[PDB]
């Protein structure tokens, strides 16, 4: 069982409620917790930028808080681009079934960016769930091929381990980037009721509740 | 014009000749230099990892060797994970000509990685030309949808900010780094001709001359 | 230049507008003349479905009203059976440009059918144009890969050989064809504007006027 | 359940076994039964081209000894518009899992046209798996939207009957093709064997012996 944290910036924020039903409706019965942290409407009064949804993204999964974060903006770019910025998380861009397939065997990583605008039309929602399938059920990172899960185990820690020499550690990060973007960040008004609760970080905890 | 570099891991090494040619085929005649750092072919002594691909795309865009890196792997995820691990690098994964057309209007990043396995195959190169066109091509960041254009801007530079919190300098990963990883994704038979007189941060040169 | 025909059904009549003028926009400066035929807007009392959008294609075709035909519908694909269910009509289901160009080249048909619900986002308008590029630039059925030129070339005309065995001329469809079906399809504000001063065949001119 | 047909064209004949593989994989656990026609290699005496798939899917179709043709070619294009020539078929040219849902769904046609070459690259086997799962389980034409659902049901009735105006009937289509062409789409070493003890038409059947 994971919990999985859903984000959803301002652009996109219409298309919540669809992206919300395809993800419940296929991780709920795998066992999994979902957890909608927005934006719910575009009348929302705590907007979300693509930059935050990174960030957002960011405390989420170094805190514990989620297990696995899915997002995305008009195209998924921008925010792919931001959760790659922050320590710890490995985000993928995945279109179809196939992306998410190998992404989720290949690549193990704990975020995905879709689009929610650019190919998304009729229909979009069913490939939403084909996706959703093939991450949320079974085993990941045994590798494609399973023969050739050896290298690639390899290349994913050697990669953790660059990351961990160009990225700071997310605690610092919270103590250092724009504090006017970290608190529209978390400013969704179920975020403390999502997050304090699910964080197994102290640090950061008490940083962001420092932030009242 | 553009210093544009093309690095190709070990699984899509026999691959780098068709990339390469789609690439010089758009990139010249827009008055674009490309660069090809490897892998040339299957075979080469210095074999990269898609890992490698990341870190050495790194050292080029803070070096100022390149404007631009194309890189990828069998998917593309790969080279994309390790390239945006990197400071100052906003590498995109394109897999068509709004892809690319988007990717440049909207983020204005300066890597892309594309699949050279995954939906590869006839026409595949035209494709590559195609985004190519995109990329290489006009004005960068003027924003899409356009009324979008000044929220996207700025957010473009906010998105800069951030990593520059979370990222280390370029100079501080080098040191800090692998180095055996290091020595490996600069091994290239051609790496020093392509590399060190294109190089605008000595200091950076001058670390990896001491290796 | 050819006379290149646009025809829209009922489920995608908003978009009308935005699809011609992304072919106007690649097609005139390249010496081609644009017959839209409608609909025109959602809010037209001559309505058509996907099944006239195929039998339009197959009179302006044959009629020589029109070289090439550009259709669609949710998905393209009730529109491309309707379009090939007729005589002389060779109608691609193109989505990419990659698409448009092989279309091109080794099957040199005088149809499309293009999805514009399924995918159709954020700049769809743009690979659009993309398409139309590929289509109506350069010579056709050159063939690719290029190895395979002659055995193509071959192929078209064994192909047309075989529709012609197997398909009616268009008139005898025409005179057995729904009438009402037919009627509605030929319905549309503007068809004689368009249609007549181009037709070659007088027989269709004059089938189809009998009908008024 | 349906007797599904495969029908691979010569440019692509060394994916026919990889392709019997997917679907097999797939259709037999759901109850169907898959039926190979080939090409089984790119050395088969007994060539076939992309018009000869779409008269050979008349044939099995119209003849009852098919209820579903999978088909296709480089870019799955001739196949579908050869297969789309003949009377009583419905060929779709599907990519994606969502194609395929929605041709079942909308337009309930009785065979398919995929890409072997295009796009067709590593993993692309996958897909065809997930395309199948689409295809061959659950009932068919229930609409989507399923606001348009009635409307939808309609018109397929209405494409049907306009079809009839259009095409010639299938023993009338065998009289009068090139004689060749037909027997070279028949000439396939388990043609009979396939072929006859499934027929329900014994006029075709007779034609075709007679042949």
């Amino acid at each position: 069982g994971m919990k999985i944290a859903l984000i959803i910036e301002n652009s996109q924020a219409a298309k919540n409620a669809v992206v919300h039903e395809a993800l419940t409706t296929v991780a709920e019965p795998l066992g999994h917790k979902v957890f909608n942290y927005g934006m719910y409407t575009a009348e929302d009064k705590a907007s979300l930028t693509y930059v935050m949804n990174g960030l957002l993204a960011g405390i989420l999964l170094n805190s514990g808080a989620a297990d696995f974060v899915v997002t995305g903006c008009g195209t998924g770019m921008g925010s792919m681009l931001a959760a790659n910025a922050m320590p710890g998380v490995f985000c993928g861009l995945v279109i179809d079934p196939t992306d998410a397939f190998l992404f989720g065997q290949i690549n193990d990583g704990n975020a995905i960016s879709m689009p929610y605008s650019k190919g998304f039309g009729w229909a979009a929602e069913l490939n939403l769930q084909d996706v959703y399938r093939k991450l949320f059920d079974g085993e990941r990172g045994l590798g494609y091929p399973r023969e050739r899960a050896e290298i690639m185990r390899k290349n994913r820690g050697i990669l953790r381990e660059l990351k961990d020499a160009s990225c700071r550690d997310m605690l610092t990060v919270l103590k250092t980037v724009d504090q006017d973007l970290l608190r529209a960040a978390i400013a969704g008004e179920k975020f403390a009721e999502l997050f304090y609760p699910n964080c197994k970080d102290d640090a950061i905890a008490n940083y962001l509740r420092s932030l009242d």
